């Protein structure tokens, strides 16, 4: 909508206070202005047609439990939109400055968010299983790298293209988390994942056999469940980014970390010059090998360590 830049203030899904980019007319809206052609938060009113209405208040205050998803997804969409822009040098998803969409209170108690093909959908959860999916910075962060994949790889969602694009949301998820810098972790939705139970998460990228997946290529999922396992394989390729940023002796094979924006250079080089929709992992190997090697030499430690990594993990 048409109006003057403001900035409210309110409570997001986990209690904390925090400012947000509005635009004033009449009403005060979710529509953050500051950042490319702007980030915009919608109300979908616990139903299924998206987007819903443009969030408003009457007084830029944002302090109701009914505001606090909306809260969250604004301002989590803005640090994501600052991580692209300050450490990648990209405008939005699309590389153009695409204005973000986020609508909240999908549906009924539905334990899911997305990226639908054109903006963010949060449902608030059963309450049990989950609380509003926003509250999360990892999940914010998660779904809006699917839509900077779509727009570059393109890596089809199914078997071992799309656990690359499930590992590549998960990664900049938690780079994302990390760049915000508040309490960070390799795990994926301790914010929001089974309230009323301490230190448990969606996933992990440190052991992802915490959860049951699959840290080694011989234990990957063959079948047709989760479209071939793409939440479940995710876990060969989150392995071995977590052992390039942080190290470790994996199956008796020893990694040098060599650090997150190291990692984040990598992974996002290899996403936006080398994948493709039809990418394997030996694939992403080589298109990670060859990041390496552009950015520190065919020499380096850097491309030492990408190599071991993918060695730790079997993945050849
Ligand atoms: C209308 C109102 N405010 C804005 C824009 C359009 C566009 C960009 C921008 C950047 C910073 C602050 N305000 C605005
Ligand atoms: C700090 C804390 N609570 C408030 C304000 C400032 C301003 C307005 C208001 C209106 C109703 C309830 N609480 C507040
Ligand atoms: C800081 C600032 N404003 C507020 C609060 C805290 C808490 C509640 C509230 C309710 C209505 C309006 N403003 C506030
Ligand atoms: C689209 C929309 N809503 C849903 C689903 C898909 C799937 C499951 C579910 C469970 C509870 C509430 N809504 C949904
Ligand atoms: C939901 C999703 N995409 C959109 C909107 C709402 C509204 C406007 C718009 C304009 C260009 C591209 N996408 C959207
Ligand atoms: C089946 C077969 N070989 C393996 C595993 C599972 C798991 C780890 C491992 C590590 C080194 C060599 N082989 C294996
Ligand atoms: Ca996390
Ligand atoms: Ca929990």
């Amino acid at each position: 909508i048409t109006g003057t830049s403001t900035v409210g203030v309110g409570r997001g899904v986990l209690g904390d206070q925090k400012n947000i980019n509005t635009t004033y007319s009449t009403y005060y809206y979710l529509q953050d202005n500051t950042r490319g052609n702007g980030i915009f938060t919608y109300d979908a009113k616990y139903r299924t047609t998206l987007p819903g209405s443009l969030w408003a208040d009457a007084d830029n205050q944002f302090f109701a439990s009914y505001d606090a998803p909306a809260v969250d997804a604004h301002y989590y969409a803005g640090v994501t939109y600052d991580y692209y822009k300050n450490v990648h040098n990209r405008l939005s998803y699309d590389g153009n400055n695409a204005a973000i969409r986020s609508s909240v209170h999908y549906s009924q108690g539905y334990n899911n968010a997305f990226w639908n093909g054109s903006q963010m959908v949060y449902g608030d959860g059963d309450g049990q299983t989950f609380i509003p999916l926003s509250g999360g910075i990892d999940v914010v962060a998660h779904e809006l790298t699917h839509a900077v994949t779509d727009y570059t790889a393109g890596l089809i969602y199914q078997n071992e293209s799309g656990a690359i694009n499930e590992a590549i949301s998960d990664i900049f998820g938690t780079l994302v988390e990390f760049y915000a810098n508040k309490n960070p972790d390799w795990e994926i939705g301790e914010d929001v994942y089974t309230p009323g139970i301490s230190g448990d998460s969606l996933r992990s990228m440190s052991d992802p056999a915490k959860y049951g997946d699959p840290d080694h290529y011989s234990k990957r999922y063959t079948g047709t469940q989760d479209n071939g396992g793409v939440h479940i394989n995710s876990g060969i390729i989150n392995k071995a980014a977590y052992l390039i940023s942080q190290g470790g002796t994996h199956y008796g094979v020893s990694v040098v970390g060599i650090g997150r924006d190291k990692l984040g250079k990598i992974f996002y080089r290899a996403l936006t010059q080398y994948l493709t929709p039809t990418s394997n992992f030996s694939q992403l190997r080589a298109a990670a090998v060859q990041s390496a090697t552009d950015l520190y030499g065919s020499t380096s430690q850097e491309v030492a360590s990408v190599k071991q990594a993918f060695d730790a993990v079997g993945v050849k």
